[PDB]
């Protein structure tokens, strides 16, 4: 049918430099292995295209649509050696299968270096030399490590770093003004690209349904003014908005979030004074700032929630006539009224209420089975708060890097059949939640950690789906998704689980650690002691301490201000009888 050119509307309303910029996330996370030159040339040829479009929308290939785009530049470059394969494999496609194909090859831990970071001069250097060349190479390489991240926030992303630059490059001292700003960048970019990896498992694995629940507690919270029609289209709009960022169609995505940000600032008046702050800022800014903007405070005066939820004579005819609409409306409410809540407690409180419902309204008095419904909430709610503060305890008395040891320790006896580097990673994380949480003060600290657990438990569920092996993870992971964290915290130890005949001799790498950074020895040191765990799951916590002792003295050994071959192999077999010797 005669329509717009999609590529030139596209390009238009978003202009050249972010259609470049999404364009390149839209390669990267496509194609992950291959190099930053392959994709180059492919967002060259397809910027080429848009502009051919933009002057006359009826030039050739202007009228397809941007997956037909994408797939035909993909599948006509011969330079895709298929060294790289699946290239070919999805060629074979038509749309839509080939465009699914492309999609479904997403890796979400492709086989990659650490991306090593440049000494603060070289780096520096890099950024005067050519601007585009750096920040080209910078979305290619967060994108293919990070196939989901919120492709508008990676732009913002790569300006706030320009601006680090542009501030520490100058500096008498580079490498101090810059390190410290760049390493808190870093985390918090981890920590969007992980809370974006959740809501598109949530849309994918889940529904629409299940990630639009979620967003109607949290935008409920932010702005709880707002009355629940003007939330209720926000929720529209940024479903909309995460499914096709989910789904690869960056450019749209992009687009219609500029759009949800530009009718939020028109509407700001009935939505939150708080506004103003993000509504005065450039686009990028803008929509960052909205994204992360602190709640409004509650209006006064609002009725008790038991009277339209539990005392209203219609609880049922309504629960039973617009069941989406109404537990909707008790979402809204319930959620507005509790900003100090994690959203996963306020959708399992949601939960509650409907189970209490269904069951309820099916009686012959239903008001007399559902009357203490509200009540019933508190120990959901107070659940958690013993072993959080046990666990903040834990965290304050140990540190950082013992609080993860312990951590390490627990979640490899409860899913042992786990990869090794994943239940290393997880359980890093998991340790970030004690320091960025802890150290709050209670009211706080309790909503934290819930939420925080729910987006690492989500790497852990992605990560398992990859390389699946463990039941339990399978089961935690597919039951639900709001009662994930309760499900890990009940698991034991799994007795079930059989333990690993190690000779772990010779898994030593012929001392390569050493132009390794004190972060990736510990990690080092961290896998060695899950490696430990499976080896022998019934050892004292002070066995493993002091076999991993003896791990750190054989790694200074070979590797100290000399050079000599193979002093590790003579030591191999000998740590292994230093290990049978604390552990058996
Ligand atoms: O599955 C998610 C689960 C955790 O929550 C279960 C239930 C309690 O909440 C589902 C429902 C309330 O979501 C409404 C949304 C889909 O529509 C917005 C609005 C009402 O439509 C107008
Ligand atoms: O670990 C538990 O079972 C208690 C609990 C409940 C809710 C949220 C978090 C936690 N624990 C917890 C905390 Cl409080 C901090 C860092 C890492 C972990 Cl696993
Ligand atoms: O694991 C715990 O519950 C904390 C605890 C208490 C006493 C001794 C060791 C540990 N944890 C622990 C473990 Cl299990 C391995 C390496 C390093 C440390 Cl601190
Ligand atoms: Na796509």
């Amino acid at each position: 049918e005669a329509h717009k050119s999609e590529i030139a509307h596209r390009f238009n309303d978003v202009g050249e430099e972010h259609f470049i910029g999404l364009v390149l996330i839209t390669f990267s996370q496509y194609l992950q292995k291959c190099p930053y030159e392959e994709h180059a040339k492919l967002v060259k040829e397809v910027t080429d295209l848009a502009k051919a479009c933009v002057a006359d929308e009826s030039a050739a290939n202007c009228d397809k649509s941007l997956h037909d785009i994408f797939g035909d530049k993909i599948c006509a470059l011969p330079s895709l050696r298929d060294t790289y394969g699946d290239v070919a494999d999805c060629c074979e496609k038509k749309e839509p299968e080939r465009n699914e194909c492309f999609l479904h090859h997403k890796d979400d831990k492709p086989d990659l270096p650490p991306f090593a970071r440049p000494e603060a001069d070289v780096l520096c250097k890099a950024f005067h030399d050519d601007e585009k060349a750096f920040f080209g190479h910078y979305l290619y390489e967060v994108a293919r490590r990070h196939p989901y991240f919120y492709a508008p926030e990676l732009l913002y992303y790569a300006q706030k770093y320009k601006a680090i630059l542009t501030e520490c490059c100058e500096a008498a001292d580079k490498g101090a003004c810059l390190t410290p700003k760049l390493d808190a960048l870093k985390e918090k970019a981890l920590i969007s690209a992980a809370q974006e990896r959740l809501r598109c498992a949530s849309i994918q694995k889940f529904g629409d349904r299940a990630y639009k629940a979620w967003a109607l507690v949290r935008l409920s919270q932010r702005f709880p003014k707002a009355d629940f029609t003007d939330i209720s289209k926000i929720v529209t709009d940024l479903t909309k908005v995460h499914k096709e960022c989910c789904h690869g169609d960056l450019l749209e995505c992009a687009d219609d979030r500029a759009d949800l940000a530009k009718y939020m600032c028109e509407h700001q008046e009935t939505i939150s004074s708080h506004l103003k702050e993000c509504c005065d800022k450039p686009i990028l800014e803008k929509a960052h700032c909205i994204y992360g903007l602190h709640n409004d405070e509650t209006p006064a005066g609002l009725p008790a929630v038991a009277e339209e939820f539990v005392e209203d004579k219609d609880v049922c005819k309504n629960y039973e006539e617009a069941k989406d609409l109404f537990l909707g409306k008790f979402l809204y409410e319930y959620s507005r009224r509790h900003p100090d809540y994690s959203v996963v407690l306020l959708l399992r409180l949601g939960k509650a209420y409907e189970a209490t419902l269904k069951k309820c309204c099916a009686t012959d008095d239903p008001h007399a089975c559902y009357a203490k419904v509200l009540d019933e909430f508190q120990p959901l709610v107070d659940e958690p708060k013993n072993l959080v503060k046990q666990n903040c305890e834990l965290y304050e008395q140990l540190g950082d890097y013992n609080f993860q040891n312990a951590l390490l320790v627990r979640y490899t006896k409860k899913v042992p059949q786990v990869s090794t580097p994943t239940l290393v990673e997880i359980s890093r994380s998991l340790g970030k939640v004690g320091s960025k949480c802890c150290k709050h003060p209670e009211a706080e600290r309790l909503p934290c950690v819930e939420d925080y657990l729910s987006v690492v438990l989500n790497r852990l569920c992605v990560l398992h789906e990859k390389t699946p092996v463990s039941e339990k993870v399978t089961k935690c992971c597919s039951e639900s998704l709001v009662d994930r964290r309760p499900c890990f915290s009940a698991l034991g130890p799994d007795e079930t689980y059989v333990p690993k005949e190690f000779n772990a001799e010779t898994f030593t790498f012929h001392a390569d650690i050493c132009t390794l950074p004190e972060t990736e020895r510990k990690i080092k040191k961290q896998t060695a002691l899950v490696e430990l765990v499976k080896h022998k799951p019934h050892a004292t916590n002070d066995q493993l301490k002091t076999v991993v002792g003896e791990f750190t003295a054989l790694l200074d050994k070979c590797c100290s201000a000399e050079d000599k071959e193979a002093c590790f192999a003579v030591e191999g077999p000998k740590l292994v009888e230093s290990s049978k010797a604390t552990l058996g």
